[PDB]
């Protein structure tokens, strides 16, 4: 029940944007009674912020796994590119364009504009590790968000979770990432990091 | 130049505050004029809109348009192309490329806006599959440009005004990034091939 509204708001705020969309679409998408949603949410606000985390709050939580790894920073790296596209493609609706809404710098957000920080410097400082004090320390965390511009929002999950397959899209921006840095790519990539998912379970 | 100032001011709100909760009141108080002088110049908050839109998608398209037809190979056409693109998105007092992203603009009152996008990326994409086929490499290069929009200041102060002997280093690095991520070679002379190019568009 709870899911279905997070969905349906997705669809709406992705396509209509914040501001337009009312709490009054969100129980009609639904099929609910307005009060029945007031119980689970109590305002518009609070469940465009459970959006946003649900969205850079997994990513964090997985980079705490990121040391116990035995690993170099490539593989680190790259590993993280890659669960976070995975993340990306994993949901009914396209998410991560919500970010792009203007209203998200506001200071209701600052939850979510906390765990972004956090995201943008465990990438930046990864890549410092790789090319020291270089712009292109930068890259690696664009990268990994133009997916956002690339996969469908007609609510069909583009790749849905799988315990022993990361998606192409993941792998070649992952890829991608790594070839800006002029690192080299581990051979053992791909297993490495769903070996690495699987244990943050 | 009234107009000039009417069409800043709405840049500033529009990328600030976003397409709907933007009023014509402000607009015209940013401005230091009165509702009916602002009418006169323009009727609506839409009209407004889709000048800033046509104001910045054109003059990349027909930057695009024309380096994509140049006698070098396709890794110089691209590099060049993207370098100039970031150049354009980095001269404005305001970050209008941070407008494409609202999601009004996908109506069909801006179907001149999606040709042009439209355009553009098929030039991106065809230059990046002469140098690595029909792989999905080919789309990066164009998010890659566009990831400036992400980067740069939205403040009223240019981040980097246009210089005729001079490309900004993100401009630099953002190109060097995207022949990077399809295994291209970067060309020695690019930056003043590049430069060149766009003096002999004038
Ligand atoms: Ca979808
Ligand atoms: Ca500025």
């Amino acid at each position: 029940p709870r899911e279905e509204i997070l969905d349906a708001s997705a669809e709406l705020f992705t396509h209509q944007g914040f501001a337009t969309t009312s709490t009054h679409q969100i129980a009609d998408a639904v099929g609910i009674r307005q009060a029945s949603l007031y119980y689970h949410f109590p305002s518009k606000t609070e469940i465009f912020l459970t959006l946003l985390k649900s969205t850079v709050e997994p990513s964090t939580v997985l980079a705490e796994d990121l040391s116990i790894l035995d690993a170099g920073p490539e593989m680190r790296l790259w590993a993280i590119v890659a669960s976070e596209v995975r993340l990306l493609l994993s949901t009914k609706w396209n998410v991560g364009r919500l970010y792009q809404l203007p209203i998200v710098g506001s200071e209701e957000f600052a939850e979510y504009h906390s765990q972004r920080e956090a995201l943008t410097n465990i990438f930046r400082d990864l890549a410092t590790e790789i090319v020291g004090d270089d712009p292109r320390a930068e890259l690696p965390f664009h990268i990994t968000m133009s997916v956002i511009e690339m996969r469908r929002n007609d609510g069909k999950i583009p790749s849905p979770l799988s315990a022993d397959s990361l998606p192409e899209t993941a792998i070649m921006l992952a890829d991608a990432s790594l070839a800006v840095l002029g690192a080299s790519l581990p051979a053992d990539r791909v297993e490495k990091t769903l070996e690495l998912i699987k244990q943050a379970d």
